[PDB]
């Protein structure tokens, strides 16, 4: 079991832990929490949750200490990640999810601390190598120390251009994602660095940037500057989609794009990319755990070369479900 | 010399087209009569206050089966068929159908039969004698077509960008995706529908929904047919929407080329139908816009020379009831 | 052995009554039927799909017009009127009334012509023989009731509370207002109505309505007829509502013994149907939550000895239907 | 003679005041000098357009630090510490502190370090020399109030119905919940907080939180000291807010004699302060009412001759924002 903290105890963060729990898996164990507060207030956070429900199992809080079923696990606050007690804890893994220390030279802190590996929760500027898991994880070697998970958006896309793009052909493509707001807007208009994400939040569609579709880009070579993006913010709490509409190389049909997510989806991506043949709304989509739901009822195709299609994502849950995939395989090649 | 006119259904768009009327202070159209389902009070008190649009800009008087804005009674009804209308009577030029449920051109030709001269659907209808987006198309109308279509808020949206973008440059191809507000045909909590997606609560998920608004474009620019398609997705937002087009320019062009021919049409030919934002908005800084269509330009994309990405937004009440009125005008003055 | 039932109306309340039973693994009732008439497959969709209680955990098989939910095919009818049922042939104990349209005593009872043996309404009944609140009333119940009311998600609410503090510190007078989520008769969007106040788009406003509940208490609860008002402010949730009381004692007391009473009921004598946290929660942490009522001890106040305010949680989809079956499981035997 | 005022934190009230002077089109305050966090020309931005309350009305102008509403120039800084800030050189009469960050009068003076003659702080104020309820106390003030506090919303609007309803039939001793919109101090979803309620995410729960408001009463009104508690709970709308009180009378009342004490003072001498609506409205029918408070009518209750229960609503934004111009001008005349 490879040994991970977790800096940063948020969105992301009590949902690695939670997802972990949940499935019972046993090649991870988490055994730090780095955030800002009492560690009374990060336990109640953890119980209760008002877009996943309450917390399964019983969450014990002792002294500087919390216990959900396997030990207790060591709570800190810590502003200066580089003055955590990696060493002192014997960290295999730092978890980087706080949205302030996502370039590398900041993520690297960690291994000043004295984590062996880093993962950042995040496209990571310099990164020494971005993670898509279950497409192009197998790229991980042992020279890379502080690698990117990518974004939410980058693991919903990715799984569904590679498959088409191996099926069928893309020459070129346009994404926007509608995405569920997040906790770098504001309840209310207010003072923010980006004039669009000032925006009262619940109130709004708001247009937004991602990088998204560039950095597919790069997790699959071959799709080199063919795919660009852009987002759309709305007001739900969460679960967003993805709307591409691309061009064919060659000639097909709705048919053949969809039995092709089909067949990669109940082979060789199975749990990160899956899809509904029903008629679904977002909600629908939420706590499951895949990077990636193809709506096989959304998907067009005009005149031969032109497609249209919808993919799902929890963007809390999948991700922070991968954060895990991810760790144990760089756990590995430690 | 107004047309004289008539509503027929008080909702969302019912009342905007009489209040649209009202703040614009336009002398060429006016009400004469009111048709829906309830009691005067009851329509006189969602005129009053409106939780999207806010209060009602002016006093609403109520005198029996009357109700007074400004400028004399106007006749409310509440009789549901419309074949008993009492439009002969009170001299209706034209009925403004808007209740959602005789939009077929045979059930809106209910409103000749009562007496109206001539009938606007607020929305596509089939079989209509023509399909009408202002300011595209409404040069085609004759002394001859009778029951005519305002279209789509959607189409209303779109038809204006694709004319002058194909104009300039030229569409090959494109496929649209509107993002749009919940509307009074979905529920609040998940229930019972003829639509599995329109069955879900409004406020609470993305919808995909479907739409015929990209292939309508074909009705009002012939030259256009068969090259455009879209769906829909309803989102938690009451009023506001926005079209999202990804289309096949004929030609290599940039950013600022798209850009710069829809200021130049909506600075010109098409002023006060095409508008455009050069700033960093959001959906709710254009409710109560009465354009037909705003135009983005931070979100224009190009990719490949030829790849062209658009977004427009539109007050989806407003705009389109106020083209409802630009629209009975224009056939008024063919009668 | 265990009560077989059928659901008349498979809208919301319908729906979580069946989700209750299987949710929960109960031995002691099985619905044996459903009338409904809308299409087999959308009531199959809307059992699978939840937007406020997500995805039903269990398969849902459709084979004609049956249903499975793990137990064997349950008939889905669609029949107009309650008379004409074949409740007899089912061997139906107990129809539930859950349409929302046949609530009056005489109305229900048409279920007792169609063959069934007792009905239960799932809402006030005007005229039943008797109205419930388990864990009440739940002992008055005689062989003779043949069509009853379960009351209303509000009452099964306050009165737990209401008993419980009156037994122990005595109930002089009485004021609640019950914060509501928005529900099924709300619409999305203003539009026509009966009443003025529902006739506003739902997740817009804070929205006051009139309620039935505090009256009701008195009647459950005969010891406090006259004693308690109250009325209704709906908001935008989608579900879980709460009961804000204020009150006057009988006698002076104490924050501490006013809680300490509720947690010796809860933990006794009503456990299940009233709760309690001693936590800091909020509205959704009540998601889903089988209680009738969650007393939230933190938010209990007392000024001046004798004025008292306490605060309760309902979700008023969830605790309802599982009350529901436990009301029905005691008719049963008394058949 | 026009007070000289500067706006300190220039965010949903900061915004609105310098809004409500423009619309109004008074003469008797004037910004001079605008203070937050960021660049020019995003606060001018946010002023341009708003998500509640739409549009600004004039043509927002920027040149260097400076922006200009129409009446000239206003000097626009951006300065962490107040006591820095160039007041001095500047004029400032009345430094209006409204960045919720320095609320106790220590902090607040710092505005008189810097060269300001006066502060009022748009929130309650520890220390505060005054707390001011404008239309109820503000004859109180002296030219002697150095730091005054300007209350909360809430207690602007409770304090003006206990007065009337006190000076007419008495108040023994009440309890207040006040419903609230959520604001720019909660998150959109749940992350550490100092406070485990309003950690929780904004627009998904009702949330039961701390309010001050009903003990803060009691000092603007020393008749009323230590007869009222409260408490609040926030809801999911963004504006506009609510008050539920209830109450022991002195005597016997009635709800006819309730609702026209108040229609009297709302007539009189409250007028602009204290309103009213015999109709039955929604939370957002009182979006940019500027009253301080708008009595609920049909909303009031009479439990056995002395139980009262009333309903008054404010929006929390443009009321207060509005009294905030009104007390600087009072306060400015004792300068
Ligand atoms: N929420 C999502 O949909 C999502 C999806 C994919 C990626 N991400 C990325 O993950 C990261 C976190 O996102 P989130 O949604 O969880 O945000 P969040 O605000 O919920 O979590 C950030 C947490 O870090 C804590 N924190 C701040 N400074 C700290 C410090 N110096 N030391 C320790 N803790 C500190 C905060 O208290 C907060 O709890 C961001 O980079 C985000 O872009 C988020
Ligand atoms: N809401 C929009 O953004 C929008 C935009 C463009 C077009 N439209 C179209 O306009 C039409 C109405 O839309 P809406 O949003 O105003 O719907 P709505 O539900 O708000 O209005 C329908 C009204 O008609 C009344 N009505 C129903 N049956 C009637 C009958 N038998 N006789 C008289 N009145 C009757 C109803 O009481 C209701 O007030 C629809 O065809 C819709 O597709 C709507
Ligand atoms: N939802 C709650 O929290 C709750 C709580 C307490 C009490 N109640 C009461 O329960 C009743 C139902 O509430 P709900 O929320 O389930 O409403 P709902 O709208 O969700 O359910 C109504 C259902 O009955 C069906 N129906 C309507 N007319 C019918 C008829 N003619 N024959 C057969 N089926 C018909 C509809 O298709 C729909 O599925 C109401 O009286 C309500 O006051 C509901
Ligand atoms: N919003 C309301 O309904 C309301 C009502 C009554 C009273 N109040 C009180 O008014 C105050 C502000 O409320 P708000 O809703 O406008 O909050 P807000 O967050 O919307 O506004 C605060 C503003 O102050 C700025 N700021 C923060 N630190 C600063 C500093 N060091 N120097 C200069 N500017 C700084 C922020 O950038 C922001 O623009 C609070 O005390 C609040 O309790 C608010």
């Amino acid at each position: 079991a490879v040994r991970v903290a977790i800096n940063g105890f948020g969105r992301i963060g009590r949902n690695i832990l939670r997802a972990i729990v949940e499935s019972g898996r046993t090649d991870i164990q988490v055994v730090a929490i780095n955030d800002l507060g009492p560690v009374e207030t990060n336990a109640h956070l953890l119980r209760y949750d008002s877009v996943h429900g309450r917390f399964p199992k019983e969450v014990e809080v002792a002294g500087d200490t919390i216990d959900v079923g396997y030990g207790p696990i060591k709570v800190h606050a810590v502003r200066n990640p580089a003055e955590l007690p990696w060493k002192e804890e014997n960290v295999d893994i730092a978890l980087e999810c706080t949205g302030i220390f996502t370039s590398r030279d900041k993520a690297a802190l960690h291994l000043e601390a004295g984590a062996k590996r880093v993962i950042v929760s995040a496209p990571a500027d310099g990164a020494d190598l971005t993670v898509v898991y279950g497409v192009n994880n197998d790229k991980l070697t042992k020279d890379h120390l502080v690698i990117s998970n990518a974004s939410c958006t980058t693991n919903c896309l990715a799984p569904v251009a590679q498959v088409l793009n191996d099926t069928i052909g893309i020459e070129k493509g346009f994404m926007t994602t509608i995405h569920s707001y997040t906790g770098d807007q504001p309840t209310l208009d207010t003072m923010h660095k980006d004039l669009y994400r000032a925006r009262a939040a619940a109130l709004s569609m708001i247009p937004t940037s991602t990088g998204a579709a560039k950095a597919v880009g790069l997790v699959l070579p071959e799709l080199k500057g063919k795919l660009d993006g852009v987002a759309i913010r709305v007001p739900t709490p969460n679960v967003s989609v993805v709307d591409l509409t691309f061009i064919a190389k060659r000639e097909t049909t709705v048919e053949e794009v969809n039995n092709a997510i089909r067949e990669a989806a109940n082979g060789r991506l199975k749990g990160i990319l899956g899809y509904t043949d029903e008629k679904l709304v977002s909600h629908d989509f939420n706590h499951d755990s895949h990077s990636s739901v193809f709506h096989t009822d959304q998907t067009k195709v005009m005149d031969g070369t032109m497609v249209r299609i919808l993919s799902w994502y929890d963007n809390e849950w999948g991700f922070s479900s991968r954060m895990s995939d991810t760790a144990v395989a760089l756990g590995k090649l430690i």
